[PDB]
């Protein structure tokens, strides 16, 4: 035997038993226990039948794979199916430590409650009674015997509710109440009111005894009518203060909750004078970087000099802010000053960094850290390694990227830069990108920014306008080249493509042989549709990369409307730091920076951006 002919009967075991070939599958599987994925196998013969199983079988199992992914996640599943039998007994027998899950800690605390354990189960309950998100089904008969017992302090009930509000979780605002304890029966309806509306707030502040907690409940309602209307929360902070005599920290939150959504185009000179006189008594950071950002979307000189001065201390040491001082400094004719800051900016790594570099006309160094010359360790040799050889040379990507986060986590460095140098040497180029992020190592470049799909980017790229380095960019920011990711919402792969993108691009582009989402995983497939879409927004906006990788992100209409504010007033670095979205303003950032690095391990000059992007007006 071979490991070559057990890779055939590998995949031949998986068909057979995607197919209910039992008889077959069972022929099969003793002659393939030397196959580094065999514990994968048992995984799931094991589960095949989980409802059947006895815990001497999981246990043998988690024992016998400390390192094995699905082998430590069974320990919670198993905790579970005890739980559906009712096997209370057995299931602190199997696990009598708490598990890892959260439904798993609730079955495993109710257990503690079935076997005499009540206090030790109060304890646990009240843990994750704790939080304002909604917990497991399996929590609630946990949260129902624990009231039932008389120990649950009702304060703790309230806390909840306090929590729920915070989180936006009015649903479950709404039950609390619903099932208010004696104490607090006097404000339940009130606060159902408040979940189901916040536009009644001010009555509720009125109608209610002033409390920390119903002010707490009411600046929550506070900031929900401040997003539905600013000018009808801005005008009701006098009421609200009154009503539940509200302190000077209290009064000041209500009015940076309300200056927060005074940053449109559309407000007022009395709006825009009553939002600055508060974001001037503020102590919040965001509110007044926020603040600083509108002054650079607007080419206003004089507001930011005014508000980077009303930046506290620490906030003054972030790279943007000390970039936008030399800017400053530069206008009033403090060169030596100015260039200092810029030259202590260009020995760091980053966007801003690579900004100060062009901003002076130098050559922007990059700091390249190499990998150890010698990769082989006992890490490199033993068997979870096998496992990992395998299930890269399967496209199984995801299973994969567990095995190699137990393999990297709680390494030391050195030991953490020969992985991703292993993984980079074997062309595993997200498990080289995972391994530098878990061992920290921001200046191992190399290995943070391979040259991934190399041919396919060359290929897709070579027929648009669209530079192959920018396309790689995208890609390396959107998946990190893991090509069978899918985030929350549904993007999927190398350059994160939502199916509703991907049918559009298809027929805009009249791009042939595409027929479902799935294919997305595919990495030709999607690096054909994502450059695609990606070389439409390109000539869209002129082929310029701050506007094609802020619509790539938000979309074109965001970038046309970012667009209709600046109007053509500032530079390229303040329409980018002044992007209204977080996630967008970053990642495009990012993407710039990324790009620089790419052209570098290409054999082109880094320089951050082109002339015609650095000196066109925004
Ligand atoms: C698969 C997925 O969800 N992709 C989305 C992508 O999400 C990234 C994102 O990465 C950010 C930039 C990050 O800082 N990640 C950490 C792990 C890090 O240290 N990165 C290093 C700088 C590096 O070298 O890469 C994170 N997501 C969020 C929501 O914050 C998270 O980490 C990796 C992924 O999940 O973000 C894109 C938007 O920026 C999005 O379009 C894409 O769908």
């Amino acid at each position: 035997d071979s490991l070559d002919e057990q890779r055939s009967r590998y995949a031949q075991i998986k068909q057979a038993w995607d197919n209910r070939q039992m008889d077959v599958v069972e022929q099969m599987m003793p002659g393939l226990k030397d196959y580094p994925l065999y514990p994968y196998l048992e995984y799931r013969q094991i589960t095949d039948d989980l409802m059947n199983q006895p815990a001497v079988t999981v246990t043998n199992f988690v024992r016998a794979n400390p390192t094995l992914p699905p082998a430590r996640t069974l320990q919670s599943r198993f905790v579970n199916e005890l739980a559906r039998r009712e096997d209370w007994r057995g299931l602190l027998a199997f696990s009598p430590e708490k598990p890892g899950t959260t439904e798993a800690q609730c079955n495993y605390y109710y257990a503690k409650w079935n076997t005499g354990q009540s206090e030790e189960a109060w304890q646990g309950a009240k843990e994750l009674w704790l939080t304002g998100k909604s917990q497991p089904n399996a929590c609630d008969k946990l949260f129902s015997v624990w009231r039932a017992s008389g120990k649950q302090d009702p304060l703790a009930y309230l806390e909840r509710i306090r929590l729920a509000m915070k989180a936006g979780n009015t649903g479950l605002v709404t039950v609390l109440a619903g099932q208010m304890p004696a104490d607090y029966q006097t404000i339940a309806s009130a606060i159902i009111s408040l979940a189901n509306n916040p536009n009644t707030v001010l009555t509720f502040a009125r109608t209610t005894g002033a409390t920390d907690f119903t002010r707490q409940m009411a600046a929550v309602a506070f900031a929900s009518v401040a997003r539905q209307d600013a000018e009808n929360a801005r005008l009701m902070i006098p009421s609200l203060a009154q009503a539940q005599q509200l302190n000077e920290d209290q009064i000041q939150e209500l009015r940076d909750i309300v200056a927060w959504r005074l940053m449109g185009n559309d407000v007022t000179d009395e709006q825009a004078k009553w939002r600055d006189d508060a974001i001037m008594r503020s102590q919040s950071t965001s509110l007044i970087e926020r603040r600083v950002r509108m002054a650079l979307g607007t080419g206003d000189r004089r507001g930011l000099n005014t508000w980077l001065a009303r930046l506290p201390m620490e906030a003054k040491e972030k790279d943007e802010w000390r970039y936008w001082q030399a800017d400053l400094l530069l206008e009033r004719g403090r060169e030596a000053e100015a260039k200092e800051i810029l030259h202590q900016l260009m020995q760091q790594r980053g966007f801003y960094p690579m900004v100060a570099a062009q901003r002076i006309g130098e050559e922007y160094e990059l700091k390249i850290d190499k990998a150890p010359q010698n990769v082989d360790s006992a890490l490199t040799q033993g068997p979870e390694m096998a496992r990992v050889r395998e299930l890269m040379y399967w496209n199984l990507d995801n299973t994969a990227r567990s095995e190699w986060a137990n393999l990297v986590k709680s390494k030391s460095k050195t030991e953490q830069a020969q992985l991703a140098r292993y993984a980079f040497n074997n062309q595993w180029w997200d498990l080289s990108v995972q391994a530098t992020i878990a061992g920290k190592l921001w200046d191992h470049l190399e290995e943070r920014f391979p040259l991934a799909y190399n041919d396919l980017f060359k290929r897709y790229t070579s027929g648009k306008e669209i530079p192959q380095s920018y396309a790689m960019a995208i890609a390396r920011q959107e998946s990190a080249w893991n090509p069978k990711v899918k985030s929350p919402v549904g993007a999927s792969g190398l350059m994160q493509i939502m199916p509703g993108t991907a049918t559009h691009t298809v027929k805009m582009f009249s791009i042939p042989g595409y027929s479902s989402p799935g294919q997305l995983l595919d990495p030709e497939t999607n690096i054909n549709i994502g450059t695609s879409y990606l070389q439409y927004v390109y000539q869209q906006f002129g082929n310029n990369r701050i506007f094609s990788s802020a619509a790539y992100n938000a979309g074109p209409g965001r970038v046309r409307t970012w667009l209709g504010n600046s109007a053509g007033r500032i530079d390229a670095v303040a329409f980018v730091e002044s992007i209204p979205f977080s996630e967008t303003r970053g990642y495009v950032k990012n993407v710039l920076a990324y790009d620089a690095y790419y052209r570098y391990f290409m054999g082109d000059k880094p320089t951050l951006m082109s002339a015609t992007e650095w000196g066109r007006r925004y």
